[PDB]
């Protein structure tokens, strides 16, 4: 007859059973070629250690049973048919953790020759075992692990729907733009074998991810260095006027809340801590020394009314150092009493003039040594940017 | 016989099988008029780059198989059928990242030849590739690739379903009021071919969007002007009194944890920075340059019984800069002693006296230079606001 | 034959098809009796412009198909048969943004007149066109637009199910001690047509809902007050001691991140500011202008060796402004040289003693203003709370 | 014939329609029996009040259709049946604003007489009216109203399953440790009547729930404590030193942020404050006035050059509460001058003698009435937290 | 006939219905073998007693109805057919509190005996009791009661499937590196019976986890001991110079919004504190009677024109403890008067100069004391480390 090919629909799926493996010898292996287009990486969350991305993914098979002839069909190639009408392989992901909602697809292809093309893009939220070592550049390497999830070697076999160079490759569409850097989809086929003469079917994808290092830039290094630079402004207060620990102390104060808010960027992984701590607490403890000098500094010049400087330190210090840092009436027993008392406070002055000068060349010294260890060790920083 | 228009309902539906493509000649495509009204902008996700909207939607194809005539049927034109009794294509989104869930349509429109209307409205939540470097001020363009996702051109093909201008000034309802305002939706055609000899149907819709700056003018400028307008007071304290410092190392302290809060605002995109950094470090390195010079002038002015003003830099400040800013017994060996020790207090008084002096004016004349440098700026960012 | 009144049940359904619109005459159009009883309000969300609501719905139509008599049938008025085996009609909302799971009910009532009553409970997540300007006291009025979503008024037509004053007055049950405070659900029908001879039936429902101000009062007022009770205590500090600008600082410091916090209560809608604003940062201004008349007077008064107080500004405020807030041997020259020196401090101190009296009686009087302005501010803040 | 029980299993479920009511006779109503084991309570969300419950919940009502006889079948008593192959009454809850998913259970315990078993757990997340005055201490009183959702009282009864005592005392298997502790469930019957002669089958469960006041002892009243114990180390700090703000300040300033940071434990209730506001804000008053305290003393004793202790307030002072609180040449003209100047030094230092003596004996006077005073509300604390 | 091995798909799956209990005598129990590999701990969320896991899981029976002979049908062994066509196993868990969204295997394992093998991953969000009392060691243990939600031991019972060793002993694959370390997983069998002659097959796996004490350690006892080690640096600062307690209020200030923050970490469990908090406010503590200390040296020695040191304690402290620690005119009239008060301010001075002597002596000995102390109690914090 002739109403349309309609008549081929009906007649291949009369009798079409979707439940019973679709080979004529039931020895033949289904083979199953896959292919993967990595769309998007949605999030990382190191936390847990789960990489969530969207995959544009395809399935190719061959129904034995579906076959026709070109001919007397007029000259139909080939048939969209309704998935859940027909045969479909079970093909998950082993780091399955989560179920993703994706759109269903309600159509495959089939044409004359029996191969059924299935299209479908499917959300895989995965575990995936990270390594966050080197924090600002790390590459990420999270395994893919395709299975059927029950049918044997002799019933569902896996291989490429393609080159494997080209997969590799593709970096046909993804988006740029965001916080992580596609560099390449690595394909690998084995077979593992949990139990003994029972080995299932695998295919290995190693995507192999970049973060990309400018967010973690500017909200870690920018206020960092500004606290820096704000410090050695601070330097110049002198000590005696009483507000040398006031900077310092509120400053390290701020220090203080400045890591703690940012202790809740790096993540909660057990493995131990980041690297960038490393680059951090030098920092942590460069302020240390910073307040050790500012309170010692402040312990030696005071008016307490006490020692005059020994002259075996104030050779090394006010002469060496120096150098090396600038490259009848009775009236008279009370007149005698009051100037004798007078001084001695004049000499308690002279205590307080040299146990001062001795300190602001100590703080101009111990001053030129920290700003020369700060600019060496942001050489050290910028040249391990570059590198 | 008479029972209904159920009569046409079984008559047409008896053995239509919804999974064979609707056509008598299978060459000829099956054209699907689409049309889009945007109802709404949810949230933009600029962390991971990702826009929801929730969209009116339609479809309009011809089934050429329930075709009928108004005559003997007590003239139908019209009849609504259920959506899963008859074959319905695929259109979806390339964008798509994951399923909103929208309220499923039961029935479609059906007339006597053969057209099927079907209206459902969709949210989806689909990736976009968003430009944040002008933040209050941004224009964003997101794709929206709509496409049967495996159906070829001569099954499936994509036309509008009315005038391409109208749908681009389609501002019927929208809900205004929100965090964006819709200013036009541009559709664009396109034949997409990621295969040779197999290219598939395209229509793009480019919403491009437009950001409504108040929230982040408020959030932003009014606590920064605010201090701003402390510190300028902050500058009337004197700097011998001792808390000259203690204004400003609090309230650069207040900075500090500000811009550490607002740091949470701007998003975590790795594209770089956005370019209202450049509009608030200037700020920060603004209070720097004031803390400079307040560290800097009570450095100048201390009791630290130490050197005298220099006459070259006393006429070039006290003096020129004054100008330009304004526009037998022995008693006689004891009492030579106490006044010769009470005039060494005098002369350090001396010395207090005038390094006091030049200070004041110092710190008045650094004052008038940054009040100006701030009203310059200030008027600077205004004129940017009108523009 | 008597089984039971399943006899009945499938003759009636025995070969009714859901799928067709039930009525004899086509013409007629299916009239659908709507009815809300509005339960709960979940959650504001004023961010994305969308509320969150639990209603009990029902509805009420003719199925002219399923009618019979109740003689012969063993007497039976009503019977219970599952939803998914009759014709449901479509009706759902146009500000449907999203979908919330809600149970879904088996089971409907028919009564042999054929009328088909349908109850459900609907979970509705619909974006609501917000007004947030009076932000304790506001109303608003959020519109639910009952729709068939495709149905025609030739075929489904909305009417009410009963009398549209008790659906307003109808506070029966609905759960209180909540956020939200039900005054009336006021009902209105309207015939929308977006395009020339296609108009769609539509319900019109405006619940309008108050906040409760109870939550944002103790939250905002009373740690502000508070601010503004420990301040005043603080102005009777006296500002030569030095600690005058250390209390005011850390409190304007306290005031500042108490505002930041304070910050992410109100909502990021970029419709401008809340009015409540206003009500804050003139309480903000007020410190600035405390903290401008604090530094001022310790401008004033301070031991910097310089100017008298002129006699013009001495009678206005030491005088004027005070009756105001009330209501041979050579010993000789070197004995001449000590108390010449001696009364240059004394003098100086006399400089003290003057400059220090104005500003005491200064900072009396202006304190004197600023409490007077607070009550009479504080006073004008409890008239606006009872009206 | 003999191939298993299978037989009964086709034979009764032949023609068995799971759409009409289960009954011989139409006018006899279905009594389902309901019981509840209380699992575990999940969350309390004080802010939209609704409490999330998991429920071990059980089915039984009478089958007269299914049921058959012992003999010829084998002797089976009872048979195990898919739950969508048989009519299931609707029982859900009226409080129910959301869907919580719990696993859908397939079959249900059908014996011979036609009795069906059905068990299946729930999610039930329902909103429920919480009063949560006496914040610690607090029991909970939520209403659980099963109902079906439709049907009659001539249809659908409810009634217990076993005596109502045991279901009360029912502590078994329930999940203590947990933030909510397990009083008793407390079922009544009641007949609901909306409408007249239109009456409902309902089964309150009143479930009452206490708190475990133990992690909100140490969130709350361990730091509280604590800040009181460092003041009464600081009121030891004398006054003059000028210490004496810049202790409690920055202490008020941190009891400032402290509050603020615990104000987001206490819901957003809008029925008002909690009563823990009334047992926090007075500690925060007693602060106050403690402050208030120490301006007071700071602004009696200072070195202004001003008035002498009048003698009425220092008997009252230095005498009586210091008893209650323990229990021809020309030089003479020149010399005349030196001693009139220095004496004045001298009297103004006998001014700053006898105040700072009044201000210590007023500063310990005052000291001990606050340790005397929180020890006294601490004692009001401690036997409040035993009762 | 031979079209394939799909006759024998049809032959058993014809008549089968998969309602019935797959057993030609009914009274012989289906034996179901359960076997677990843990793949991964997800989360703990101790506020809510809930750990949420990912299981590979496997089910194992006997169907007698449709067993046949590998002869006659091709020889073939086993064959794959659809789970929703036969009879399944309701096996689920007791502590469900929750349902994960785990992937739908369509398919299961039939041999020609009639054993059907299931395998399907399954994530459970299950209760469970947590014990947090040593909170960085410590050991949890969860149970996962297996159980038929309804059927008796005549119907189904529970067995292992292989031997219980292995899987106690089973660490195959299980993702590392994350927050839980994998101990064992133990098996028991247990009958269980909460109503007389009837009891349920249950089968309990006590997985016992133990968490990595890595993230919790440098979050927790890092910026604690820098808080320890930044405070002995400032017991070198001198309490006269007055920044005495400006440097430990600040850090006490630190050290208040610090365990404020890391109050968040502990969970909310009202099961009472976690041991921590000892190891922590002893340390909370030992701020204090530094800042006791601190106080205490600033009450001793200060300038206030008061008592002499009393010998008694002046031998004790000065003396003893030093030594422990460190192992005719009428001129005359008016120049009388002078050196008196001269000499009035010299031993005031006299004053000032032994009190400041004992308390810097007393500051060294009680300085001494105290770093003994944090290293003896630094050294029982290591040694508590390392056992
Ligand atoms: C319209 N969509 C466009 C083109 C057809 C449809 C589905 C998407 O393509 C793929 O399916 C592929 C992904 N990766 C592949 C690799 C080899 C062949 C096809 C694809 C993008
Ligand atoms: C009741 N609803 C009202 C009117 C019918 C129903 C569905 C909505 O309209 C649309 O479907 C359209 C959206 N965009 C369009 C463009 C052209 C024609 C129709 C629509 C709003
Ligand atoms: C047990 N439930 C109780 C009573 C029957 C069942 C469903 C609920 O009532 C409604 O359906 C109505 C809501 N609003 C209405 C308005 C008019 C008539 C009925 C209702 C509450
Ligand atoms: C294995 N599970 C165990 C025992 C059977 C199965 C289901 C649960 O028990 C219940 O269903 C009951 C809850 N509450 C009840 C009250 C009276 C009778 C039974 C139950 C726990
Ligand atoms: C491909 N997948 C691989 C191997 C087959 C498929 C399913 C997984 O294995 C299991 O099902 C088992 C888990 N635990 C077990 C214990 C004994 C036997 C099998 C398993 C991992």
């Amino acid at each position: 007859t002739q109403p349309a090919l309609l008549r081929l629909s009906d007649h291949l799926l009369a009798n079409y059973k979707k439940g019973v493996r679709p080979v004529r010898d039931w020895r033949k292996p289904t083979t199953v070629s896959i292919d993967v287009i990595m769309y998007a990486i949605l999030n990382v969350d190191e936390k847990n250690q789960v990489l969530t991305t969207y995959i544009w993914y395809r399935q190719y098979w061959t129904d034995e049973f579906l076959q026709w002839t070109p001919e007397d069909f007029d000259n139909v190639t080939k048939l969209s048919i309704p998935t859940d009408s027909i045969w479909v392989p079970d093909i998950l992901i082993n780091e399955f953790v989560d179920v993703g909602k994706s759109p269903n697809i309600p159509y495959v292809y089939v044409h004359h020759r029996g191969e059924v093309q299935n299209y479908k893009p499917l959300q895989l939220v995965t575990a995936c075992s990270l390594d966050i070592y080197n924090f600002p550049f790390d590459v990420q390497n999270c395994s893919l692990t395709f299975t059927s999830w029950l049918h044997t070697i002799q019933d569902i076999n896996i291989t490429l729907w393609r080159s494997p160079e080209e997969v590799r490759s593709d970096k046909s569409i993804f988006i740029n733009q965001g916080e992580w850097e596609l560099l390449e989809v690595f394909p690998q086929f084995k077979e593992f074998s949990i139990d003994i003469s029972n080995s299932y079917a695998e295919m290995k994808f190693y995507v192999i991810i970049r973060r990309r290092p400018l967010f973690y830039a500017v909200s870690l290094l920018l206020p960092s260095i500004f606290l820096m630079v704000v410090d050695i402004v601070g330097f110049c207060l002198p000590p005696d006027s009483g507000e040398r620990v006031s900077f310092k102390i509120t400053l390290l104060l701020g220090y203080s809340v400045f890591l703690i808010i940012v202790s809740d960027t790096l993540p909660a992984t057990a493995i131990g801590t980041p690297l960038i701590g490393v680059y951090f607490v030098v920092c942590m403890a460069l302020l240390v020394i910073s307040l050790a000098e500012t309170i010692f500094i402040v312990r030696l010049v005071h008016k307490q009314d006490l020692q005059r400087p020994v002259p075996d330190w104030l050779r090394h210090l006010v002469l060496d150092r120096i150098a090396w840092i600038l490259c009848v009436r009775g009236l008279l027993q009370e007149l005698s009493s009051i100037r004798h008392f007078l001084e001695k406070r004049d000499e308690m002055r002279e205590v307080a003039r040299d146990w001062l000068r001795v300190g602001y060349v100590l703080d101009r010294l111990l001053f030129r040594i920290y700003l020369l260890a700060v600019l060496a060790y942001s050489i050290t920083l910028v040249t391990l940017w570059s590198i």
